């Protein structure tokens, strides 16, 4: 490997290379139009081929970062369009690439990407599949310049498959529009997981990330020995640390080294890696990162002997505290793939707190004898919440569950924006649909994973437009204490009922012509404003108003002169409601 471009061209293949080069340029030159990028990509790609033919051909022995930066420095308009970015070109290499990284604009001033109609889309897809897809890949790459390029490429190919299938189905939109929604939401979620892992690492440090990773790796690979699990956690932590810094190639090399290491030591890690490890380099690490938990060994004893009963608990602990705590987490974790990672972490902190206390007390052995009892309420807490909220979802269906949640959280934090209360409640309810379909034992991991993105989105919005101290508390706590801080929120008894607005509770006959989605949203917005206006209102009372409201909408979406019914019956609904409440 005298030629890093040649070697990359050979590993990836022409198609993948072209796409990844496009994404890379799109992420740095975020205001250059599609056609400049296509020219760059073809220039780099002709050049690549030259080095494949002959690794000694001129400039082929240069560094990927060298060639990338030289090409950025060739763009004629660099100073006029990107100002400071052009000053990077004056640097010699190690710092030039670090300079360009710094001048990527996260969330730049760009107008929202409007979804064309299905038949406009499918026609452009048929008419010129290549430019349709790549022009859209360019549009996403340039608005998400830190999005890991191959994860973005993985998404692109699922769009290609979605268009391929649904554009030749005789009912185009009912096929395609759902798949575009799932992709849009997986995209925003995966993006938000990235941004969350990197802020947690910054705030709380390496130890806390390594704790989290021990728990997760141990659930995944319950047959690995501890020393193999800690080797992995150390390499994971180096990988995550380098990928947060956001340099594409340094992240991609670290991720490949780890995937390579895992695929070579498969029989010391998990038996479910065969297929991932037969895939090409581009896809290996991604496949492994999503692999199912291995089945745990049958012969697994109690943790009591090593962690509670053994004399030498304090001595083994004091000799390497984190190592001992990590062993405890490893042994607990691999027996419980049914626990959320953060429940495992509460348990480990409990074990830690008790050892710190007990190993300095008169009789340590007696002191930590019953440490396992302290785990019981922590375990039961999220289990019981899932029991209760999934029972509710079983009774109500998704929509009516979402409305239960609206009432619940509007009352707890009625200063929150109505649009925000509505979105997070809809979203919480979808977490019910997804997670309450699992058997009891998969439910906690499902909840943890989807709640972490609903609650980050929550805390992101609130950082920007603060509203409640209590919410800021829950948002700035450890990721281990986030969800339970939110669960501990109580009804705000300080809230002054908001003033009646007539317009707020006036409806027009165009609600009959909205989608199911749009109707629901306008009703749920009404429900929030209802609770915001009458916060002491009882569930029985609330029900009585929603039944009449529901009755009202039906009647006037059935009437000759729809709009008169809305103004006239509405006068009767509003006055009836104001009486009863
Ligand atoms: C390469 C393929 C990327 C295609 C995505 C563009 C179409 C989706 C529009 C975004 C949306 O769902 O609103
Ligand atoms: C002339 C410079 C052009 C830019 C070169 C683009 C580099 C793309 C390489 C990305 C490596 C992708 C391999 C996947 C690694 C992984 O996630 O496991
Ligand atoms: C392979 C060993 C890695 C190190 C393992 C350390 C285990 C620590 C257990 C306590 C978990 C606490 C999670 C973060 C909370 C805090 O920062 O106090
Ligand atoms: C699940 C239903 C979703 C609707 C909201 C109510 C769920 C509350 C219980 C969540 C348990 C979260 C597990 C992660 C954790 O350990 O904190
Ligand atoms: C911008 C600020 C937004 C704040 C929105 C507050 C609404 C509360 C959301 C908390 C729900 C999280 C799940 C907790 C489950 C439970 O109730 O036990
Ligand atoms: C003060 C009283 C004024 C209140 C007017 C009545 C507005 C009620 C909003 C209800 C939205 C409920 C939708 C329920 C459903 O979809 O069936």
């Amino acid at each position: 490997h005298k030629s890093e471009v040649a070697h990359r061209f050979k590993d990836l293949g022409e198609e993948n290379f072209k796409a990844l080069v496009l994404i890379a340029f799109a992420q740095y030159l975020q205001q250059c139009p599609f056609e400049d990028h296509v020219k760059l990509v073809n220039e780099v790609t002709e050049f690549a081929k030259t080095c494949v033919a002959d690794e000694s051909a001129e400039n082929c022995d240069k560094s990927l970062h060298t060639l990338f930066g030289d090409k950025l420095c060739t763009v004629a308009t660099l100073r006029e369009t990107y100002g400071e970015m052009a000053d990077c070109c004056a640097k010699q290499e190690p710092e030039r690439n670090e300079c360009f990284l710094q001048h990527k604009d996260d969330n730049p001033n760009l107008p929202r990407l409007v979804r064309p109609e299905v038949d406009v889309m499918c026609t452009a897809f048929h008419d010129n599949e290549e430019t349709f897809l790549k022009k859209y890949l360019y549009e996403i790459a340039r608005r998400h310049p830190y999005f890991y390029a191959p994860e973005l490429l993985f998404f692109a190919k699922r769009y290609k498959a979605a268009f391929t299938e649904c554009c030749q189905a005789a009912d185009k939109a009912a096929c395609l529009l759902p798949k575009l929604d799932e992709l849009r939401d997986e995209g925003k979620a995966s993006s938000a997981k990235q941004r969350l892992k990197c802020a947690s690492l910054q705030k709380f440090g390496e130890r806390a990330f390594k704790a989290w990773a021990v728990a997760r790796l141990s659930q995944r690979f319950p047959k690995a020995e501890f020393a193999e699990v800690s080797k992995l956690v150390t390499d994971l932590t180096k990988v995550h640390t380098e990928c947060c810094h956001g340099d594409l190639l340094e992240c991609a090399d670290d991720r490949a080294d780890l995937a390579k290491y895992i695929c070579e030591n498969q029989d010391s890690i998990s038996s479910k890696l065969k297929e991932c490890c037969e895939k090409p380099l581009l896809e290996k690490s991604h496949c492994i990162a999503e692999v199912e938990n291995d089945e745990m060994p049958a012969d697994l004893p109690s943790l009591a002997a090593d962690f509670v009963e053994s004399k030498d608990v304090c001595k083994n602990y004091a000799e390497a505290k984190d190592v001992f705590l990590g062993m405890f987490l490893y042994e607990y974790a691999r027996r419980h793939p049914d626990y959320s990672v953060v429940l495992l972490l509460r348990l480990a902190k409990t074990y830690e707190t008790t050892l710190e206390k007990c190993c300095a007390a008169a009789d340590p052995h007696e002191c930590y004898a019953k440490v396992f009892d302290e785990f019981k309420p922590l375990v039961e807490e999220p289990q019981n919440l899932i029991k209760q909220n999934c029972e509710l979802f079983e009774q109500l269906g998704e929509y009516k569950f979402q409305n239960a949640l609206l009432v619940r959280y509007t009352k707890k934090v009625p200063q929150v924006s109505t649009p925000t209360l509505v979105e997070v409640s809809r979203n919480l309810g979808k977490v019910g649909s997804k997670c309450c379909k699992h058997p009891e034992a998969k439910r906690m991991p499902c909840a943890e994973d989807y709640l972490s993105v609903v609650l980050n989105q929550l805390c992101v919005l609130h950082e920007k437009t603060p509203v409640s101290d209590r919410v800021t508390k829950c948002c700035t706590e450890s990721l281990v204490n986030r969800r339970p801080c939110f669960s501990a929120l109580e009804v705000d008894e300080t809230y002054v009922p908001k003033e009646f607005n007539a317009e707020t509770f006036t409806f027009h006959a165009d609600i009959c012509t909205l989608s199911e989605k749009e109707r629901q949203i306008k009703k749920q917005t009404a429900l929030v404003e209802l609770v915001k206006h009458k916060p002491k209102a009882t569930k029985e009372q609330l029900k009585a108003v929603m039944d009449d409201f529901a009755a009202f909408v039906e009647k006037c979406c059935k009437a000759d002169d729809k709009e008169t019914c809305f103004a006239e019956e509405g006068k009767k609904l509003v006055a009836a409601s104001q009486a009863a409440l």
